[PDB]
């Protein structure tokens, strides 16, 4: 047997007048600011609270973070910062 479909205009046609769809909501998690960002780096600060909070997880942002992902990352705290972090 066998299986598969695939087919979709969004292969060879470049966009055109769009200027509608959202690029990119980076806001924070307790004030909700709301702020664009749409940048390749994990140290976003907000306009108002000026805390370093992540743009994936939404948390305090941490030095061992910095190379790592939100996954990696809360394995570290588990083990560094014990099983209960403060
Ligand atoms: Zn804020
Ligand atoms: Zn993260």
């Amino acid at each position: 047997g066998s299986s598969g479909s695939s087919g979709a205009l969004f292969h060879k046609k470049l966009t055109e007048g769009v200027l509608m769809r959202d690029p990119k909501f980076l806001w924070c998690a307790q004030c909700s600011f709301g702020f664009i960002y749409e940048r390749e780096q994990l140290e976003a600060t907000c306009p108002q609270c000026h805390q370093t909070f992540c743009v994936r997880c939404k948390r305090q942002w941490e030095e061992q973070h910095r190379g790592r992902s939100c996954e990696d990352f809360q394995n570290w705290k588990r083990m560094n910062s014990g099983p209960s972090s403060g």
